[PDB]
């Protein structure tokens, strides 16, 4: 992992990111977000997953921008937003706040959605739940499906037991977990240091206000040994999208991707599903942001026309 020779040139700070967006109440708290603003008669929103935030699309957003308004949360407790009223970031937690979000933005009709990670679950959540107010959706290193099997996943079987157990709040809100362990680990190049403390800036501080990071991942929707809930809402989003044959769809693979082999056969139930491929591991927008742009950037076209 080394920098990338020109990146200093075109680097965004978090502070030059925060600088451009605006923050907005939702029910008892507030949610940080950018908005292009321009060419509103269609929006895309950009949804970021765990230990991450919109900064994450600081890079893919300007290749879209001129042919759609495009719009981009901090989800609840993570980038700049509010805090959860509760204190609690399970993934109704997030949809609570997100849902209640749109009805403030003036949004057309039918919208696109862009999801990376927990951000694809609350569009394919929105999606099952609000079937006629969607134009498209692009997915990557998603939550496709329950989870039956780890044979096609990575090696986090013993993680994923761990961040379940007690042991989870030591990784998380003592040690950071996500930020400084994941997250630099399935990013290919190395970050800018401005970059890097941009994603630290949330969760510097130790304890409770890491929760975010610690809840989504207790989301899992494993079939023995999850969540009930969370693996009914899936299940029932994944029907939904497999007989959704009207539904233009965008998967861009990662490659090599970090789970992006375990769900791409997933993803391929999904009819209308447009394949695309770029390089990176789960972080992919800090290692293929542009080719990410473009290939986005083309199906809004082909899907306006």
């Amino acid at each position: 992992k080394v920098y990338d020779p020109e990146q200093r040139k075109r680097m965004i700070t978090g502070p030059q990111w925060w600088a451009r967006c605006k923050q907005m109440n939702v029910l008892d708290s507030f949610i940080n977000y950018y908005d292009s603003e321009k060419h509103a008669e269609n929006a895309v929103i950009f949804l970021h997953g765990n230990a991450t935030s919109s900064y994450l699309w600081r890079h893919v957003v300007p290749h879209i921008e001129p042919v759609a308004r495009c719009i981009i949360p901090d989800l609840i407790g993570m980038g700049k937003s509010g805090k959860s009223g509760n204190g609690s970031y399970r993934l109704l937690d997030h949809y609570k706040y997100l849902t209640a979000w749109f009805e403030l933005l003036n949004l057309p009709k039918k919208i696109i959605f862009v999801g990376h990670d927990w951000g694809a679950a609350l569009a394919f959540h929105y999606a099952y739940e609000h079937q006629d107010r969607i134009k498209a959706i692009v997915h990557m290193e998603s939550v496709v499906d329950v989870i039956e099997s780890w044979d096609e996943w990575p090696d986090i079987e013993e993680d994923i037991a761990l961040i379940k157990s007690e042991e989870g709040e030591k990784m998380v809100l003592e040690n950071n977990f996500f930020v400084e362990t994941v997250l630099p680990s399935k990013i290919m190049r190395k970050l800018e240091p401005e970059e890097f403390a941009a994603y630290l800036e949330p969760f510097k501080e130790k304890g409770e206000v890491r929760r975010p990071t610690l809840s989504w991942p207790r989301e899992i929707p494993l079939v023995k040994g999850g969540k009930p809930d969370v693996v009914q809402i899936v299940r029932n989003y994944n029907a939904y999208l497999r007989a959704s044959d009207d539904l233009p769809k965008l998967f861009i693979e990662s490659d090599p991707g970090f789970f992006s082999n375990a769900i791409v056969e997933g993803a391929k139930k999904f009819p209308n599903t447009e394949f695309v491929k770029v390089k990176g591991l789960h972080f992919l927008q800090e290692d293929a942001p542009d080719e990410m742009g473009k290939y986005i950037k083309s199906f809004v076209e082909r899907v306006l026309k």
